[PDB]
């Protein structure tokens, strides 16, 4: 089940998010790939900040060698880290994340965060306060260089991730733009549900993509524990039971009735298999009210590392 792109490219409606974090074995990625794709995912979503590029386009190669899939069956996502925002740099990042993956193209690429890091060796270069080291950078000329790949071939698509409104806009009102964005991926959840977003990504034939939609993985480097647990929500738990399902799966369905393209991130054998049953029931326009309601203005990614950054989208 696939959404037709800006550029005429077809993107898979629900991805695999293949995150976890440093204390979690790289081997993993491989493994929960494989598993990803033989329970019926097609869209894998990685980046180059994620260490795992490697592990997830063997776990891609290892399923289309063995006849399961073939590679034109299969969107695979990275994303340009901010530390590479500087135009000469885009496209060495990019082939940087082929070779890692073995893969000739990338369905997608995107720009990962709007937040410019200061160029150099470190993926999060700190000032000592422990905040990032910021870049000025023409996020418009990080653009030209994407359009660039896409002009290569080297991805087949291109989009942006975490850009609010304002900072699509700027793309969008570039003189000489040749490429739109395809999509924007945010955080989005019933905690943080991005509707005005949503609507002017609408608009503009751009698809939100919907990360941290079963309410992250609450990582202390930057999730704050006292937080609500996304799938602890009481709304979420009644509509499960009202319909026999569980409260992530009434988190994902959610995401598609909006017309969101949404990513589940699993390493458990069992969820995996459960997340693709989204595609097995539906909600009713009651039940996407009473979601509509638990809108919070949550963004569980909250700290002091990035929020006094310039291009913060948050503010
Ligand atoms: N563009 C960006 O800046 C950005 C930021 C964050 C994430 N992402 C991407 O989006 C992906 C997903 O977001 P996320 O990593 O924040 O996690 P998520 O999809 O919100 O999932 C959070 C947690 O939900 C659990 N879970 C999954 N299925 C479940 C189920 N059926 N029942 C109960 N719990 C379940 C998982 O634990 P188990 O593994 O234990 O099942 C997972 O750790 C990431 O992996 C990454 O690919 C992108
Ligand atoms: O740093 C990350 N994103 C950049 C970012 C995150 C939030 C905002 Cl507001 C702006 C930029 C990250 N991306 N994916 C994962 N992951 O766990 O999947 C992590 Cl962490």
């Amino acid at each position: 089940q696939c959404v037709k792109l800006n550029d005429g490219h077809f993107m898979p409606v629900l991805g695999f998010g293949t995150y976890a974090p440093p204390e979690v074995p790289r081997s993993k990625a491989l493994e929960v790939t494989k598993l990803a794709i033989e329970a019926g995912f097609r869209h894998i979503d990685s980046a180059h900040l994620y260490n795992n590029e490697e592990q997830v386009g063997l776990a891609i190669r290892s399923k289309i060698a063995d006849g399961s899939v073939k590679r034109e069956d299969i969107f695979y996502t990275s994303k340009l880290w901010s530390t590479f925002h500087r135009p000469e740099l885009v496209r060495p990042a990019l082939e940087n994340s082929l070779k890692k993956a073995q893969l000739d193209y990338v369905d997608l690429y995107l720009i990962h965060s709007p937040m410019s890091l200061k160029p150099g060796e470190e993926l999060s270069p700190t000032d000592e306060n422990g905040k990032v080291i910021f870049d000025i950078v023409d996020l418009c000329t990080t653009w030209e260089a994407m359009e660039k790949c896409k002009d290569a071939g080297l991805a087949k698509s291109i989009g942006v991730s975490n850009f609010n409104r304002r900072q699509l806009e700027m793309i969008l009102n570039k003189p000489g733009l040749k490429y739109k964005p395809v999509c924007n991926q945010v955080e989005c959840h019933p905690y943080f549900n991005r509707s005005k977003l949503l609507d002017f990504c609408k608009s503009k034939d751009i698809v939100l993509v919907a990360y941290s939609a079963l309410g992250s993985q609450r990582d202390k480097r930057w999730v704050d524990p006292n937080s609500p647990v996304l799938l602890e929500d009481p709304v979420l738990c009644a509509l499960a039971k009202k319909h026999k399902r569980t409260p992530a799966l009434i988190a994902l369905r959610y995401q598609l009735q909006r017309g969101v393209v949404v990513l589940a991130k699993s390493y458990n054998e069992q969820r995996i298999r459960q997340n693709v049953q989204v595609f097995e029931f539906q909600l009713t326009a009651e039940d996407m009210k009473a979601i509509d309601g638990l809108d919070r203005n949550l963004h569980y990614f909250n700290s002091d590392s990035f929020a006094s950054h310039p291009n913060y989208p948050y503010s």
